[PDB]
């Protein structure tokens, strides 16, 4: 079996890269461990930066998003009784963010890939990577007991945090940066009207709470929860009572609750590897870095990594400028570190940490008061929230 | 002995409050433990916000400052080889800061107080405060062996961090917030031309360094130093070699060194007490809060506390609105907490901390890169650096 670009993983990263490449005439094959049904069962993210919205349009997979996605011009932050709205549009110079679920984006891409007939192998077991520094790297995998080999020019590791691609680079070539937080988020998807037209991040003494949405009739809520909690200890009833306790009264009063469609606990973490490539292997998305979901940068960093990789592969194939691929990491990392700093900052001011002394609590409260009450403070949040500009390469 | 306002301490706070009050017709007596010579030997701070510059003018003690002080429109931050200038004037909407030493301000006030004949008792030993909640509080002290009593209406505790006034409030009425940093600043005063027309804060891998000044022929430099260091372990020669090692080469190359006039180590700390008053006693300056010197807010918070206390005492005496004095703490604390947050922030991004893991070092470097390269980021530093607006009271 032979292709130009082998893509490990059929999540947002792999599918988006694959569609962009296909549309440009660059053959690519995607290998996925799971079934399409399993991939479609993941709920996850719901906020898209303008940059990712444009990338989807460029990949020609935006009809459903332009119809069902909700454009948001502001977000609210609630702390100490008050609610402060950050006008993203005004403060960022006119940029907005789009709420359209990660599940929906994935379904749209899977649908577009099937229609075009590009190759996708689901249930590709025991995927292994070889000859990464050769002129001809290859991938071996198993489809129903028999071991097959796939030859290619390049390999894009879009296999997420637990993927095989990052594990295939000699550990000595990689520098890891990581921070584990002492809490996770318990999320709940409900077929109920959202409590607000815009998102609400809430810093409350009992912990963080977030009111989000997927459409006019589907809501998504999250509450900060200790690492020790098991999802089976949280009945729907317990969740609503707790969400309500963390929100301002005028918001909790008008909350329409209902049974959960999905409920899960995701732990918070920061992780970056440098470089993000080795020979003919390039990491993209969760395979290369993780951010706590507080700034909604996860799916968005995957998109920029992909936008950068795709434009560099295009130069390599169409223009014969294969040497530009050496710049991938440098380019991606500048954006990744700023998104990591923003996500770290949002996380530290909105959540309640266990070992907190009095001085730090007061500093946390003051950060909010300063950033939310100063025009310059609001602009730092806003420009970071809509997404800093993608670099153009060279 | 009888007066209207008893003032404990003849540092910047007490003298400024005393001059303002005297000029308005409100009698006040200042009690100081040390001699005038001892007070004048302290070097300390050198940066004044516009607010403090206006307060000095209002107190009529600005002739020398208007002549010898240097107005600065920007400051530089050096990190990772580069130097970035923050245009304070442009970014703050036209505000600047004035470099005029704390020693000079103190000398100017002491001179003005002597000329007007207001009462100042130096070497007032064993000062004690009594009947703080009565209608008539009083102060007792010792002048050459004999114990004297001073009756008054109000007492202003302007006695610094180790003063007796904060110690005189029942510990149970006070809430303390404090953070001790694992380093101090080794400062050096030299009769040499400063290396730059503007200040330079430097984040270097060996530690923080700061290039400041007092005039066109007098310089002040500081280097971050461990808590374990003794000043006698730092010869002038050792200091210059170390300063030079922490600065960018084009700056170190042109540094004019020379023997020290003064050299001392000051440890870094944050401290706030709430409330800042008890009965007829009001705390002002270092007696109520401490900030690390990184943001130069120490002497500046003393000035705002004083400006607030003076305007409230004026209302009380001239207008009979004695009830407004209950608002002192609330008003002062809003400004103190924002200055504390700023000083904490400056401190954490410019200094090298001992227990730092890789992720944090990268986050520290990114904070600098973001704040120094974004117009909104630069504006947060600038507005905070020139000094947030004084509240007008009511
Ligand atoms: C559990 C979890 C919860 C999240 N929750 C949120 C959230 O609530 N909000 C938010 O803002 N962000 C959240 N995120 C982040 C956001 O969803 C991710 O950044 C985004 O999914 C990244 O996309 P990706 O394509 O890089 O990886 P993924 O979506 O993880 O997809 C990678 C794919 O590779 C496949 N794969 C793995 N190993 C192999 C292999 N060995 N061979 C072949 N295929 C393989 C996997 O099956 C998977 O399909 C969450 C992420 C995770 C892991
Ligand atoms: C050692 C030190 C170094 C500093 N270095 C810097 C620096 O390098 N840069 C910078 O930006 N800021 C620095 N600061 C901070 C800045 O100088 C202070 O915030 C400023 O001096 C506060 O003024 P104040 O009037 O409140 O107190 P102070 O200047 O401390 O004066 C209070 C006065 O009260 C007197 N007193 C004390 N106890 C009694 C008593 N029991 N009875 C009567 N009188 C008493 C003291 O003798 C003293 O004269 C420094 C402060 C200190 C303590
Ligand atoms: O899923 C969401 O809708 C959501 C929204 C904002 C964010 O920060 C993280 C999230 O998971
Ligand atoms: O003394 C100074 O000149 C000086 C300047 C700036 C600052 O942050 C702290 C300082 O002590």
């Amino acid at each position: 079996m032979k292709t130009q670009v082998a893509i490990i993983g059929a999540g947002p990263s792999g599918l988006l890269l694959g569609q962009l490449l296909h549309k440009a005439g660059i053959d690519n094959v995607i290998l996925e461990r799971q079934t399409p049904d399993y991939v479609l069962g993941r709920i996850r993210a719901g906020v898209l930066e303008q940059g990712m919205v444009d990338l989807l349009r460029e990949a020609g997979v935006d009809r459903r998003m332009a119809r069902d996605g909700l454009v948001h011009e502001g977000v609210e932050i609630a702390f100490a009784g008050q609610r402060r709205r950050i006008d993203l549009k005004r403060l960022s110079g006119g940029k907005t963010v789009t709420v359209y679920g990660q599940t929906e984006v994935t379904r749209d891409l899977m649908e577009a890939r099937e229609a075009c007939g590009a190759t996708t192998v689901y249930q590709a077991a025991e995927v292994r990577l070889h000859d990464l520094q050769g002129e001809r790297p290859y991938v071996t995998f198993e489809r129903d007991g028999e071991r097959l080999r796939l030859d290619c020019d390049y390999i894009a590791g879009c296999d997420g945090f637990h993927g095989i691609s990052r594990q295939s680079i000699p550990a000595e070539r990689l520098k890891v940066f990581e921070r584990v937080y002492p809490f996770g988020w318990l999320g709940l998807l409900a077929d109920t009207p959202p409590v607000s037209h815009e998102l609400i991040y809430a810093n409350h003494p009992r912990g963080f709470a977030l009111c989000s949405q997927r459409s006019a009739t589907r809501s998504r809520y999250y509450v900060q929860v200790p690492l020790s909690e098991k999802v089976e200890d949280w009945s729907d009833e317990r969740f609503w009572t707790e969400l309500k306790a963390r929100l301002p009264s005028e918001v909790a009063e008008k909350l329409v609750t209902g049974p959960s469609l999905e409920k899960s606990i995701a732990p918070l973490r920061s992780f970056v590897v440098e470089p993000m490539q080795h020979g003919r292997l390039f990491l993209a998305g969760d395979a290369a870095h993780i951010v706590p979901p507080t700034g909604a940068k996860g799916l968005n960093l995957a998109a920029s990594d992909v936008s950068t990789l795709y434009r560099l592969l295009l130069k390599a194939y169409r223009e014969g400028r294969g040497e530009l691929l050496e710049r991938y990491s440098a380019i991606c990392l500048r954006r990744i570190w700023k998104a990591e700093r923003f996500s770290w900052w949002m996380t530290s001011v909105l959540h309640r940490f266990p070992d907190t002394d009095a001085f730090s609590q007061r500093i946390q409260q003051t950060e909010l008061e300063y950033y939310l009450g100063s025009e310059a403070g609001l602009a730092t949040i806003a420009e970071n929230y809509v997404g800093l500009p993608y670099e153009e390469i060279e």
